[PDB]
């Protein structure tokens, strides 16, 4: 059930890929580089969880199963979702690049430290999450702060579609280090067929979803 | 054999960034990054292949040499780049496109070094996506790239196209040759194969940019 | 006592990242990008050794103890910190990027050969040591040649600035080879604690240190 489950991800991401390369043809005012991010993030994250489905993208430490292929996947995926919103922020303005790569920077490291988290025992475990969890809060707050006030610079319009895309990405967000935690990787309390459902539901929404609702937003700016 | 075949792959590879820095010196014309770009590719490909030449760069029933993986996947999408900046040499560069040339040829690396790594029909399943990203870099080159090549006028559009097959032509060999050997189906022996994949990138890496760069520096008159 | 050195480094960055950060906050004519750049230096710097200090940055290579969490540290630290230096050399001019990459491919395939010739036995470690220093000193020719009359051309007082900044850098990154060369990874001159002293002290001068003089150096120019 967990292979056929990613095989089933794999191909959504693919016709997630295929609708944002038609969306790119009639682009409606909103520039090629945010259909390419678009395109990116589904087809990277279908091919790592491909590897999943294939048995390749995971081992057994100690007595756990490490799904290594999702941090593989989240480290190029959501430093491009993080650059899609704050391009999205920056719609009809001048491009603040050091504020987008603070985020990116950010980001990696997040994804990093979870995956050494993943691969430590005990107290050390626990250190390395919190840094990734602090990382995250300091993603927040740019996004709801600096971010927001630069949306605001770029008209109302624009502002209300930038809260609406960063309030539906923040609550997706907060999901994948709860269910870390609550999941073997963590304390255990839930189950490993659990914690999969929730890796497959939650990317399918943080991913494909995201970019509808962003790039619909942006396109209906221009009739 | 193998090991003395890799040590002149490198002498080799070094002659071919110094004479690229020479070039550079006198630049008719062309931009400094272009030269930069055609000094990296021979410099970052040698030292793998250095690797190989001190029996570091691959493991052991049968003998991956992944080394060429670490080269391929610096090298690989910086040929794609100077190929791209030839198109829209003097005209608007189009860096969208530029950056998709190089996600593509990224991936195609990438699942090549696990197609290596892979049994039985998982192998071929890697081995597909990859010929599939290979399939539409060249759609990109003798499609849109060539049209912005076109744009940029005949003499120019001549010297893209002549660069273009060159580096097809060549770019085509590889997963042919990969299929058909050790990794694949094994009807090649691991000797050919060796010397194809030091012959292959001596065309692909230095003799690539010297067509490339001339043309390009002829265009100054 | 290694453990200990480790966690006093990491707090010591940490600390560092503060002081920059409030920096930024009041930036007296100095870009954001450079303030962000002098930040992650330290944070990411402190982040690896922080993996050392709980023992997770290093394991042991036949009778030799490898601490492999230096080489992820430099490989994103030193490039970066050739950035901070070409960028104060262009501090009121036209950036030259190609002359700024060209130093971040030297600086990364240094790093490498380290990691490699660490990895080696016998004459083959020398090899890889040898292509290292070959990057080095060219890195050290673009600093004190083409990346000066760059500095020059922007005026007397930046050109002053620059060099003073330059041959600080300069003075201890010779010290890294030569260091590595006296110590285990090389001919056993010198002893384990020794060397990991060296490669506490220096880094602090280093990276914390580098920044303070560049930054208040520039910093000067806008009164
Ligand atoms: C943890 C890994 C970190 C790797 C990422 C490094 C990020 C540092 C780079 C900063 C580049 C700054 C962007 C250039 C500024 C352009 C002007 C502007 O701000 O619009
Ligand atoms: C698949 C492996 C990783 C690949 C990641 C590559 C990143 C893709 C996104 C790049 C953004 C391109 C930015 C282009 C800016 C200029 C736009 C233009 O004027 O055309
Ligand atoms: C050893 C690994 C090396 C990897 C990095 C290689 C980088 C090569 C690419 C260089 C890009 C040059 C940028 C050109 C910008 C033109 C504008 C300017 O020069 O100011
Ligand atoms: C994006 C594409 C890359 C996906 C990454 C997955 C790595 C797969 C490597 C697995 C090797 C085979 C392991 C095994 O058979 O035990
Ligand atoms: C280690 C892996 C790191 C992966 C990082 C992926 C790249 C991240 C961000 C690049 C996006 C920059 C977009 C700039 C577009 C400029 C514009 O269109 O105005
Ligand atoms: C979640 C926390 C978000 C807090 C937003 C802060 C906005 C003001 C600011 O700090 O710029
Ligand atoms: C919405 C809440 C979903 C989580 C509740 C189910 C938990 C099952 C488990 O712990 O295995
Ligand atoms: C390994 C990568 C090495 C390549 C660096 C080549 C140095 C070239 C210096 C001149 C730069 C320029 O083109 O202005
Ligand atoms: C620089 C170019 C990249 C070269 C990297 C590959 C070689 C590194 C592996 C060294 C291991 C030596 C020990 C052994 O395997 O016998
Ligand atoms: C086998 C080789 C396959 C591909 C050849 C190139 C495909 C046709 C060129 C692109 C056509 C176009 O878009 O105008
Ligand atoms: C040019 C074509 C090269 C043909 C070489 C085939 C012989 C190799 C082999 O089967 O071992
Ligand atoms: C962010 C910091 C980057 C450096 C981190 C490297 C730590 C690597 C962890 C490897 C697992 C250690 C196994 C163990 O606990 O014995
Ligand atoms: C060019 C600069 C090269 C500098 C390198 C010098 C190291 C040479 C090797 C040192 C002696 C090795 C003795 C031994 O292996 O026991
Ligand atoms: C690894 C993911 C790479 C996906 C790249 C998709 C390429 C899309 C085509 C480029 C746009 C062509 C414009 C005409
Ligand atoms: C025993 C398990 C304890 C879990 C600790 C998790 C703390 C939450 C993240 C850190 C936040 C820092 C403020
Ligand atoms: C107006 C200032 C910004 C307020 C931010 C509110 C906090 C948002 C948290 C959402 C996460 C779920
Ligand atoms: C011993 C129990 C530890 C307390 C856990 C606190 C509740 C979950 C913390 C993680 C939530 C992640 C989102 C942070 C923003
Ligand atoms: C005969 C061996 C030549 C070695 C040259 C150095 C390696 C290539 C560049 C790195
Ligand atoms: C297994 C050791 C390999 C060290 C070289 C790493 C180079 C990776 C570049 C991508
Ligand atoms: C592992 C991925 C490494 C990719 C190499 C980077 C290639 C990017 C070169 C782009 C140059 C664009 C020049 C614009 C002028
Ligand atoms: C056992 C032999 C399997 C051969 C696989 C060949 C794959 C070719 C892919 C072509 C895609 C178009
Ligand atoms: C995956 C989506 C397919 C992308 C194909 C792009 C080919 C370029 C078309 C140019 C006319
Ligand atoms: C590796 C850790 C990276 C740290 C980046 C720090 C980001 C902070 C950005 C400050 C906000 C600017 C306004
Ligand atoms: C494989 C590891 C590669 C690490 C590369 C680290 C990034 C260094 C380059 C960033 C500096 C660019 C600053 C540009 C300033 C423009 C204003
Ligand atoms: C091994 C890496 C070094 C190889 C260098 C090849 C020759 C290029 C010389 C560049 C000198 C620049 C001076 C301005
Ligand atoms: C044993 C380790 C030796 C490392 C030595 C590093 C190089 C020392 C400095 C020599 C090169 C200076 C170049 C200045 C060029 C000015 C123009
Ligand atoms: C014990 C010997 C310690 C040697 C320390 C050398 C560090 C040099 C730092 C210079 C500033």
């Amino acid at each position: 059930m967990i292979s056929i489950l990613h095989y089933g991800y794999s191909f959504i991401m693919l016709l997630g890929a295929l609708y944002f390369y038609l969306l790119s043809k009639d682009p409606k005012g909103v520039p090629a580089s945010e259909y390419l991010i678009a395109m990116v993030i589904p087809l990277w994250s279908g091919a790592a969880y491909l590897s999943i489905a294939l048995g390749q993208g995971l081992f057994q430490y100690d007595d756990t199963t490490i799904y290594y292929a999702r941090y593989i996947d989240w480290v190029i995926s959501t430093p491009l979702l993080l650059a899609a919103l704050a391009l999205t922020a920056m719609f009809g303005g001048k491009k603040n690049l050091t504020l987008l790569f603070s985020l990116v920077a950010l980001d990696v490291f997040m994804i990093i430290t979870g995956f050494v988290a993943d691969l430590s025992i005990g107290t050390t475990k626990y250190i390395w999450y919190s840094l990734g969890v602090i990382a995250l809060i300091i993603i927040l707050v740019i996004t709801f702060g600096p971010l927001r006030r630069i949306a605001l610079s770029n008209g109302t319009r624009l502002a209300r579609h930038y809260t609406r895309v960063a309030i539906y990405l923040s609550a997706l967000w907060v999901c994948y280090p709860t269910a870390w935690l609550l999941g073997p990787s963590g304390l255990g309390l839930a189950q490993e067929l659990t914690e999969v459902l929730v890796f497959i539901i939650l990317p399918i929404f943080s991913k494909v979803g995201f970019s509808i609702v962003d790039l619909h937003g942006l396109r209906k700016l221009h009739q």
